[PDB]
């Protein structure tokens, strides 16, 4: 629940480090950091994920911050932000990324 806003971002920078995004430990960190509708809060992910990778930098993909990183990489995880009941700020919660059965014929 946010504003839907995009950017191009130029790639006038040089390239920095590449590393691969290890996708099982990260959505299995994900989902057992999501609360009972299957959404897990930034911070609490953020937690259980250094737990499960401590060796997942996000200096090591070139950003400044896992936040920047998950917003940015929505191919793999599915962003948004959602309203604590009670509380005056929003929380970014996230889940995983799923594909669905397609076939040939």
């Amino acid at each position: 629940m946010d504003q839907k806003s995009s950017s191009p971002q130029p790639a006038a920078q040089a390239p920095e480090t590449k590393q691969a995004f290890p996708r099982k430990f990260v959505l299995a960190a994900l989902e057992q950091s999501s609360d009972d509708a299957g959404w897990a809060n930034l911070g609490n992910f953020g937690n259980y994920l250094n737990k499960l990778q401590p060796d997942f930098d996000s200096r090591l993909y070139g950003y400044k911050k896992l936040s920047d990183l998950v917003k940015a990489r929505t191919d793999l995880f599915v962003t948004e932000e959602r309203q604590v009941p009670g509380s005056t700020q929003k929380a970014l919660y996230l889940r995983a990324k799923l594909e669905h059965h397609h076939h040939h014929h």
